[PDB]
């Protein structure tokens, strides 16, 4: 059946989202590796403001540690334990 | 550290499933972007994930509509979300 109102508002609001990233963008200076999976699922601020002139922005951030596939020293492959940036709080916030 | 994502849950959170996305309403239905909305975007339910083979992308397998109530008064929007996925070759 439909969503109302509420919910369907409830769903657009700026607030921490799930969003499917690349690993090696998260990490730029690991260059000539592969990571798997290629791609991870990090909680980022997302949704709409209710102005053109607002943007949805992290008011609050934590590192998590994630253990992947990748590199070792020898360029192996190799478990790695890295680092990444979640937003835990987010607001509209003019530009 | 009680924040430690391991293995598994790394795996999980790769899959080619259902994601939740935010997608602006103006860019879903182009035959009413003569008209803002509150809210002016929405979560649907689309595929996403990474698939194991470069040459797979991860498409939906099962689709169904979703209606929603949006203020222009109110209408009632409809959308395709995506309820199942799946890695498949890469369309040429
Ligand atoms: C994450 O840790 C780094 C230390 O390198 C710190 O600079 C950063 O502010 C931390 N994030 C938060 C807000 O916990
Ligand atoms: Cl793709």
């Amino acid at each position: 059946n439909t969503k109302g109102w509420s919910e369907v508002l409830k769903g657009s609001e700026c607030k921490p989202r799930p969003i499917v990233v690349p690993v090696s963008e998260t990490h730029p200076e690991l260059t000539s590796q592969r990571f798997n999976p290629p791609c991870v699922t990090l909680m980022r601020c997302g949704g709409c403001c209710n102005d053109e002139s607002l943007e949805c922005v992290p008011t609050e951030e934590v590192n998590v540690t994630m253990e992947l596939l990748g590199a070792s020293g020898s360029g192996s492959n190799g478990m790695q334990r890295l680092s990444f940036v979640e937003h835990k709080k987010c607001d509209c916030r003019p530009r």
